[PDB]
């Protein structure tokens, strides 16, 4: 507890986590299967913020179904990403917190595999379509947010756009909200302390 050379990110974290209103629409998505994650983040709309997040998967085989044909990262560029900090960010959340997702099933299943079966989930159970009605317009405005997706999406016209966890948590509150948010939402956990130096 005395001595930890990740003191600071951790610190952050809580920092973070303690910026987090249970009494607002919280949104949460994640890249790659529920079992091994690759990025992580919690979008607040009412106050303008996110949490965002990566880790090298330890599945490296499985990482490649994932990279080619969902999110695109490349290994290259989570190789670096500090363990554990995915995994802190979920066991710090608020007891019991409503947590808005789009498609349920992976991330009750990664709660639960975090032990934290009181968090209660809203599906709001877009189609495709919907979910993804302001995609492009997301990338335009809010691409510089995330420039972690730089492999080609492969189909197992042209290639589809890559997933990520930030971007999508802003496009499907977009798609809920009818538009996207007045301006840019601030990160609350700075980037250079995802990676390792
Ligand atoms: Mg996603
Ligand atoms: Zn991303």
């Amino acid at each position: 507890d005395i001595g930890s050379e990740f003191e600071g990110q951790e610190l952050i974290v809580r920092a973070a986590v303690s910026e987090l209103d249970p009494s607002n629409t919280i949104w949460l998505d994640i890249e790659g299967p529920p079992t091994d994650p690759v990025e992580l983040a919690l979008y607040q709309p009412a106050k303008k913020q996110y949490i965002h997040c990566f880790r090298k998967p330890h599945d490296e085989k499985g990482f490649k179904n994932g990279s080619r044909h969902s999110h695109g990262i490349l290994m290259k560029d989570i190789e670096d990403a500090v363990p554990g900090v995915l995994s802190y960010v979920i066991g710090l959340l608020p007891p019991n917190m409503v947590i808005t997702t789009q498609g349920s099933d992976d991330i009750r299943k990664l709660l639960d595999i975090h032990g934290r079966k009181d968090l209660k989930l809203i599906d709001v159970k877009f189609t495709s379509d919907q979910a993804r009605q302001f995609e492009h317009q997301v990338w335009d405005k809010f691409g510089h947010l995330c420039k972690q997706h730089n492999g080609v999406i492969i189909s197992k016209p042209s290639p589809d756009e890559p997933h990520c966890a930030l971007l999508d948590c802003i496009m499907f509150h977009s798609a809920m909200s009818g538009e996207l948010p007045k301006e840019e939402p601030i990160p609350l956990l700075p980037k250079e302390f995802l990676f390792f130096p």
